[PDB]
């Protein structure tokens, strides 16, 4: 909690950050459609795959925010989906990976975004929200405290970012507006504000400008601890060819990695990327973590 060299430890990078820092102010790497790593079917993967490695690999690479999309099944369980595609991964499977990681690295915390991706199965007993809260959320690893959550209250726990309607259990970040395919601003709570850049399905040129534009706003608003900045660098279009999330990401990641590197900002916000790996040159996630040196 003193050396900047400690941010270079991908599994324990949150250790140096002061306990009093709200998670909002922290620059955190995230993964888009985190549970698509099992899609190995050639045609399914050219449209649905946004990750090639599992949850643990992702976390061991500094990722601390996970984009979870679920669906209520007959068996009254929540499984992971990408549209109408069952990903061969379950919500329990994710929560268990998160627990092991937090057991080994108690200094860390993981933010889980939960969204209803597909319509509930016909024979379901309860609704998506009630099912998730009665069977999962009730688990102790879930932080039940709200407001502008500090890193201290989050260590060893899973912080929930609600992207589902109809919640009845307090805890984490409340659900807000979130319009389709665009960048917007709203409020989470009385003591918080949100700016999200979620322009999936858009031109590469418009996409890159969007990311950078949102990243400039957070750079110049670095000391505003009451403002949440979520920046999705992922881009999806017509697959089958080099228009896949992998193709765009092979350019977008190093590009934004450099952008962050050159500017040397004190805050870049929460950056949710596709294909977290070690292939691309400057490494986006690593640069994002480094921008936290100002907090050390």
């Amino acid at each position: 909690a003193s050396s900047v060299n400690e941010l270079e430890n991908w599994s324990k990078w949150m250790q140096p950050i002061p306990d009093s820092i709200p998670l909002a102010r922290i620059s955190i790497p995230g993964t888009h459609d985190s549970g698509t790593f099992k899609l190995q079917n050639p045609i399914k993967q050219v449209w649905g795959m946004t990750q090639e490695y599992d949850f643990r690999y992702q976390m061991d690479h500094g990722a601390r925010i996970f984009d979870i999309r679920g669906r209520l099944t007959d068996d009254n369980t929540i499984v992971l989906h990408h549209g109408p595609l069952y990903l061969y991964v379950t919500l329990h499977e994710f929560i268990n990976e998160a627990k092991q990681f937090l057991k080994d690295n108690p200094s860390e915390t993981i933010i889980m975004s939960l969204k209803k991706e597909y319509e509930d199965m016909k024979g379901a007993e309860d609704s998506f929200s009630s099912t998730f809260e009665k069977k999962y959320f009730v688990d102790p690893i879930f932080l039940k405290t709200e407001g502008n959550i500090k890193l201290g209250d989050a260590r060893g726990k899973i912080v929930l970012l609600k992207r589902y309607s109809g919640s009845n259990e307090p805890g984490g970040y409340n659900n807000f507006y979130w319009p389709d395919n665009e960048t917007f601003t709203t409020t989470v709570n009385q003591n918080a504000n949100v700016t999200v850049q979620d322009k999936y399905k858009v031109s590469y040129d418009e996409k890159v400008k969007s990311i950078k534009d949102t990243m400039d706003e957070t750079m110049n608003n670095s000391e505003d601890l009451n403002h949440l900045y979520i920046n999705f660098t992922s881009l999806s279009s017509g697959g089958t060819a080099w228009n896949s999330p992998y193709y765009y990401a092979s350019y977008i990641n190093p590009e934004i990695a450099n952008y962050i590197k050159q500017k040397n900002p004190a805050r870049v916000g929460w950056v949710i990327q596709s294909y977290i790996n070690e292939k691309w040159s400057p490494l986006l996630y690593q640069e994002v973590i480094r921008a936290n040196k100002s907090l050390i």
